[PDB]
């Protein structure tokens, strides 16, 4: 019985300027025509979000819970953790993090600057010594963009992000780091997804599917997660934590860290304000993932024996849940399905959409996306994920019309590669600019798992068949329903049909060609499929000779990680 948030009636605040419409490049519109479905959220809906958030949590643990617990602690115990030296931690710091309010920045930070080290030393001391006074932190409402659906009451409000300030944020790193990077996958074993890339994820799920007489599988959205997550919820992420082999100070400095930040503390907006004060999951400290994963497994275990669902796998990542398992019958299921949203709903962690079982694969949407199937060279049949391109589209225009620091247009190209919308508008688009303004050299950032990377375009094709296979290049035969939502969806936006991206293809990947080297090795993988004749494509050497290792390893949103 304790509320998510309290609130004093200072509004959250912008630091910077908002854009909250589409500009009208003429660029943008080469890809979307109605960009006024487009737009972006601002501190403007802050207000609404607030009023979803902030509701009182009511919880009771059980045996089932107790059992799990118990389990998870068990396989905790095998885990040893480092601390970090400052220096390592520094390195782990996003370039265009936000500055500290004590004098220093990023690239302070970064360049191991006197005056940065100086303080991220006093403020490590500072957690040996007092474990109790609450640490501050800022609220800012995010910036992200989206497509106008009327069929769910027009436009969503701006998520919030609370945060540490920089110093805080450096700690955090050298006393957890090691231990979100490890614990998890220890703890769930083959549940944890940030061990997959995208052909294992796909491969688990199949290979799971699969190997049931009669699956049977659901996605449980929990409504809000973040402002679900109790206290107790906190204080027993920590009690998992503490299992680990632990140096004496880092575990001072996490026991430290647990009762003044993770469990909640004060906020205020951008100009100094007091704005409020959280009792929940804090969206941008580095347990977040790590937190909400071991948390939303936790219940979810424990809420499939109260159920009885027969012989289940689950996946989770942070608060996206999907569960398959035998099946007992669709009244049965329908019922098994009823008690476990009851016991979710009783470990503080109810839902939004209610959970329905599901009989055909494709039909399940976890990490919003879905398998869907398609065909290789050799016709064979092949798995691979997908989505709805209405926001990845959406945002690949405005991320067009607008300079931003991080884009996802190369995020989705790398994670959704196989699909037949990243091959033929995301690529054709873009390595498409990147040919009139010759950057193929020039390297982007991009975030995968939260971590942030620096990646050059001209190394997409090593990097895609190393996450989907070579197979990802000559995938054809898609399957009517996904062709067609695609479809539909360029119909929406105002996309050119896929014809005209065919054609498209076929002259970028010329100019490519008719310049060798690498970006002659793109237009080739790449675009092999806007061609009739399609030229053999064989394994890439260069394709080894890339470590992706830290890749797909754990999950950091929210946790300020750049990996390098
Ligand atoms: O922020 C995150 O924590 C985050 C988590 C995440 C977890 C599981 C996924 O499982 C899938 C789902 C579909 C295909 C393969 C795989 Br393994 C995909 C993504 N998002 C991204 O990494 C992304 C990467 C890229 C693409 C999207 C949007 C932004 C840019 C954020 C997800
Ligand atoms: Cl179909």
């Amino acid at each position: 019985m304790s509320m998510s948030y309290t609130w004093t009636g200072a509004l959250i605040t912008p630091c910077a300027a908002e854009e909250s419409k589409l500009p009208i490049n003429a660029l943008s519109n080469s890809l979307l025509r109605h960009h006024n479905l487009v737009y972006s959220t601002t501190s403007r809906s802050a207000s609404l979000r607030q009023k979803k958030v902030t509701f009182d949590r009511l919880q009771v643990l059980d045996d089932h819970y107790r059992d799990v617990l118990k389990e998870m602690k068990a396989k905790a115990s095998t885990v040893k953790a480092k601390l970090l030296s400052v220096e390592e931690a520094c390195k782990l710091t996003p370039p265009h993090s936000a500055k500290s309010k004590f004098g220093y920045g990023a690239k302070d930070v970064r360049s191991l600057s006197s005056r940065a080290v100086n303080h991220i030393r006093s403020v490590w001391k500072d957690l040996l010594e007092d474990t109790d006074t609450p640490i501050q932190t800022t609220i800012m409402a995010k910036n992200e963009v989206f497509c106008v659906q009327p069929e769910k009451g027009g436009r969503k409000p701006a998520r919030l992000i609370v945060f540490p300030d920089l110093g805080v944020r450096v700690c955090e790193k050298m006393a957890l780091y090691d231990v979100v990077s490890t614990l998890p996958q220890a703890v769930m074993g083959s549940s944890y997804g940030f061990q997959y890339s995208p052909k294992q994820r796909v491969e688990f799920l199949v290979n799971t599917w699969k190997a049931k007489k009669c699956p049977m599988g659901f996605s449980y959205d929990t409504r809000c997660f973040d402002s679900t997550v109790t206290e107790n919820d906190i204080r027993v992420e920590e009690s998992i934590y503490q299992c680990c082999d632990l140096a004496p100070e880092a575990r001072q400095a996490i026991r430290s860290l647990t009762e003044r930040l993770y469990v909640g503390g004060p906020m205020t907006n951008s100009k100094g304000q007091n704005c409020g004060y959280r009792r929940c999951r804090a969206s941008g400290v580095l347990t977040t993932s790590c937190g909400n994963t071991l948390t939303c497994y936790l219940k979810a275990a424990a809420a499939c024996r109260a159920a009885k669902l027969q012989d289940c796998t689950m996946l989770v990542n942070g608060d996206d849940l999907v569960v398959i398992c035998e099946s007992a019958g669709t009244q049965e299921d329908a019922a098994s399905l009823r008690v476990f949203t009851e016991a979710m709903t009783r470990y503080s962690a109810p839902p939004g959409d209610p959970p329905q079982p599901e009989y055909d694969l494709e039909l399940i949407t976890s990490c919003s996306s879905n398998v869907s199937v398609a065909h290789d060279a050799s016709g064979k049949r092949v798995y691979y994920l997908t989505r709805d391109p209405t926001v990845p589209l959406a945002r690949a225009a405005w991320e067009t019309a607008r300079h931003t620091p991080v884009n996802s247009w190369l995020g989705n190209i790398i994670m959704y590669a196989p699909t037949l919308w990243a091959r033929m508008i995301l690529m054709t688009h873009f390595f498409s600019i990147l040919l009139a303004q010759e950057q193929l050299e020039k390297a982007l950032d991009c975030q995968i798992y939260g971590a942030c990377y620096s990646i050059e375009p001209l190394d997409l094709p090593q990097i895609i068949e190393r996450l989907h296979g070579l197979s990802a290049f000559s995938l054809h035969s898609y399957s009517p329903g996904e062709i067609n939502r695609v479809a539909s969806c360029l119909r929406k936006l105002g996309v050119p049909p896929l014809r005209v991206w065919r054609h498209r293809a076929r002259s970028v990947r010329a100019k490519l060609l008719s310049q060798g080297g690498r970006a002659a090795i793109c237009g080739k993988y790449l675009f092999n499929w806007a061609v009739r004749t399609k030229l053999k494509l064989t394994p890439i050497p260069a394709a080894s000779r890339l470590l992706l290792s830290g890749w797909f390893v754990a999950g950091y949103s929210g946790g300020d990680i750049y990996h390098s």
